[PDB]
């Protein structure tokens, strides 16, 4: 654990000599602190975690092979891909996917150009969705994750980044009013909008190429209950 | 080679058959099809190229341990980052740098949390630079990339992509319209825009998260010179 995370500002943690460092700095009196842990210093949480290069930025997502990954809803199956390219054969994707059709075509998409070995799926709503496994994160693409936290939650590592997409605001602050009770802790979210520019003039194309599209992504870590205050 | 690539639509390719799957299909006449080759199917360029998980929403970037990447401008450190973490100790990063302070700083702050052992610098313009080697990919962050496509592009392996970052549109047109003399196809060019949202209501913030903050980004990918009309 190296790095203090919070929903604005970022610390260093040295868990040799238990250094907090936010600019300022104090100590802990010698428990071993872990992922996951809150550390409240003078009325401010802040989550240890373990360096990720989502936080490379603010102190001074991660996707890497060995990790097992969690996705709950497929698509297209565009993002398993991602996440098959990065582990790169070392790690599992474990897929949640309620709409059995949507999930064979994605498999089938998949399968054509990944070996599919490392993945396991379950159709099934992740309400009903039974897994003994801690995952290393949490991609998340379904109509209401507000109903799930606490279930999603339960299967997070501490220290852990669940991502979930949402198509519009209103639906992302319903999210982000959510995660307290989960035991999971909002990070940020962003309004992220692309679009395709530079498209021959005048030249015939698809209508989605002129549109912009936008994406609502919140970021939360997995607390692992545990507190301390200095 | 599986892939066919191009400005806008793409194909399937079997390397055992030489067939042209955009669909309709064609056939090649028996030479060895290699990546970045350019096949002309009815007047239309498509790129022979390998998957990537770039490429599979179009068909139904790509970092991956092992590659050599080029990377051309440092800014923070940040990108070379999520460089470094998504190689997973395998395969190199070279970071051209023109100026050595902010080579150095990078660097600093890069070697706290990896082990750089894998890390080459040059500190030199990339008109300059000299390299025996060619990259899996090149990612270049500087302020007149038209003027060094040629430099780049002849570091490139056949088939391989370089994504260019710039501040405006017009930098972004300028960039685009000097990839075809360079030998590089280009692919695609987005505008990116982000802004950070459901920050605590009526809290004191830095100013620039109530920014939208916007990223030219172009994708091209490099030709191995070889074209084949059917």
């Amino acid at each position: 654990p190296v790095i203090l995370v919070s929903e604005d500002e970022y610390g260093k943690f040295d868990e040799s000599t238990n250094s907090i460092l936010v600019g300022k700095m104090h100590h802990l009196g010698s428990r071993v602190i872990e992922p996951g842990d809150e550390l409240i210093v003078s009325g401010k949480s802040f989550i240890v975690s373990d360096f990720s290069p989502m936080y490379f930025g603010r102190v001074i997502c991660g996707l890497r092979p060995g990790m097992d990954i969690l996705e709950v809803g497929v698509g297209s199956g565009n993002m398993s891909s991602y996440i098959l390219y990065a582990l790169n054969g070392k790690g599992t994707l474990t897929v949640v996917e309620r709409d059995e059709d949507n999930l064979k075509k994605a498999m089938d998409n998949l399968s054509e150009f990944y070996d599919i070995g490392n993945v396991r799926t379950s159709r099934s709503d992740i309400a009903d969705f039974i897994s003994d496994q801690m995952y290393d994160a949490v991609i998340a693409d379904i109509p209401d994750p507000w109903n799930h936290v606490q279930k999603i939650a339960s299967m997070m590592k501490p220290g852990s980044v669940a991502t979930f997409y949402l198509p519009n605001f209103d639906q992302s602050e319903k999210t982000v009013l959510s995660l307290s009770a989960s035991g999971m802790h909002h990070l940020e979210t962003v309004e992220l909008m692309k679009r395709r520019i530079l498209v021959r003039e005048g030249a015939t194309r698809p209508a989605s190429d002129d549109l912009t599209h936008t994406a609502f992504i919140t970021f939360a870590i997995k607390k692992s209950g545990m507190v301390y205050r200095i």
